[PDB]
């Protein structure tokens, strides 16, 4: 009912998940006054997201994404030339606007053996927050980084979300490759993939065999590899709407 009608509101919380809805109903939490009121009850990802509720329904222009890009990718740069960054989603396709920035890195001091080097992503969160874009965490793990971000004003732009993922290497082109979408795309590629005797997913691309389930990734240093891997003609990220 219109109650039901109060799941659907706080749930538009980044943070504020169903179960985690629930019960703030149950609290007798229902709009975001309320919500407001009472900041004790939300984690601290639930309370920054309450915090930019109105700026996180805006969408981000083009213009907007680039400035946003030159500063991810100069920042890394000057902690170390040897980090691989590169801002995904749509907007890598030449998306008009987009939702978020989503950065994925690796570094070729990390790969799938490794697994634990916090460090190699802190670094740069560090770096971006003495710089004055990132602005809030929402939550950071060893491998990914959630927050908030804006840019430098001059005089003022909203707070957009951001996000970086630390891939291994070995790893990484076929994770590009993913987060590049678009899904159909990424579902059509994995289906050609599979009538090649190939199998697709986020981190990699091994060959099929008897009975199908099979494997043992092939080695990728970049996202021609995959197209080539399948022989298919590289698609350039806007030509892939499908």
């Amino acid at each position: 009912d219109d109650t039901s009608s109060s799941i659907n509101f706080l749930t538009r919380v980044t943070g504020i998940g169903p179960s985690a809805a629930r019960k703030l109903v149950d609290e007798g939490i229902k709009t975001l006054e309320d919500l407001r009121k009472n900041e004790d009850k939300l984690n601290h990802h639930q309370r920054i997201g309450l915090k930019y509720f109105e700026d996180f329904e805006k969408r981000i222009p083009r213009e907007e994404m680039l400035q946003m890009q030159d500063i991810v990718l100069n920042e890394v740069k000057k902690l170390d030339p040897e980090y691989i960054a590169t801002v995904c989603g749509s907007f890598r396709r030449g998306a008009e606007s987009s939702g978020d920035m989503d950065v994925l890195l690796t570094h070729p001091n990390f790969t799938s053996e490794s697994s634990k080097q916090p460090k190699l992503l802190h670094r740069v969160v560090e770096q971006l927050q003495k710089v004055r874009f990132i602005t809030d965490t929402l939550s950071k793990g060893e491998t990914k980084f959630m927050g908030v971000c804006q840019l430098p004003s001059e005089n003022e732009y909203p707070h957009r979300r951001i996000d970086i993922r630390l891939i291994p290497k070995d790893q990484y082109y076929c994770g590009v490759l993913y987060f590049t979408g678009s899904d159909i795309f990424n579902k059509n590629m994995r289906a050609h993939a599979l009538e090649k005797g190939f199998t697709i997913n986020e981190y990699t691309i091994r060959p099929l065999g008897v009975t199908g389930v099979a494997g043992e990734p092939l080695p990728v240093d970049s996202e021609q590899d995959i197209f080539d891997y399948i022989q298919w003609r590289y698609r350039e990220p806007k030509d892939r709407s499908e």
